């Protein structure tokens, strides 16, 4: 099977720029870095940032839902927020889902989010206010 | 502090497919579906597959280097690799480094990855073998 998430590859325009936002403000911790890429770890999981000459900007307009939500504790997440928006962060979209959530870009307009709540907790808050024809595995 | 990568959204096209290649050829455990999503799992990831409208299928030679790279054990890694080729998956890059890895496709072209290998064992093989301009963190 499938075991994990070995790693997250992210095309960046600026290798510089991107290895700031994401080891400074995000505060990743950084293993390796070279001409065209760096290792970051998030907790277990290893992060790649690797320069892509065909990769631009990509304005929240243009891409689609696809994103990346990382874990933040509870009374965390409210500074972090605050954190991200006074850095001058653009907000792709606003809450409305299950959890404290904050949308937001990395330097290259990679959709990021930040979320309190695991799986269990949307499957919880799922079985009470079901999304339209849903179906859960567990029968 | 990120305490972890809390899930993975992948914009799809056609749900319905995209659960039959998550779920039964990559096998990853459904745990919910409704009208316009489906959440699984893969160990401890949470991947939800979302119905997006924008949505088509991205050929690899138009979406950049951004890939999803998932952990096989080392045994899995040639007969799932065939597995994957007997479905007609695409493979969007060939292996030229020195450790196993498989490139291929989902239905809507997200570009994924079969990798053995760790972190820790990536450093190592670099150590000996370094990238250009390589810096390790290990030197204060």
């Amino acid at each position: 099977m499938l075991q994990s998430l070995n790693h997250l590859t992210l095309a960046v325009s600026d290798l510089q720029k991107s290895v700031t936002f994401w080891h400074e403000l995000l505060g990743l911790t950084l293993h390796a870095r070279w001409n065209t890429g760096a290792y970051l770890t998030c907790g277990d999981l290893w992060v790649c940032l690797s320069y892509d000459e065909a990769r631009q900007y990509v304005p929240p307009q243009e891409s689609d839902y696809t994103h990346y939500a990382f874990t933040v504790a509870e009374e965390d997440f409210e500074p972090l927020s605050q954190r991200l928006e006074q850095a001058g962060v653009t907000i792709w979209k606003q809450n409305k889902s299950e959890g404290a959530s904050f949308y937001f870009l990395d330097p290259d307009g990679h959709k990021l989010e930040l979320h309190v709540g695991s799986l269990a907790a949307r499957l919880a808050a799922c079985r009470e206010k079901p999304y339209a024809g849903m179906v859960f595995t567990s029968d």
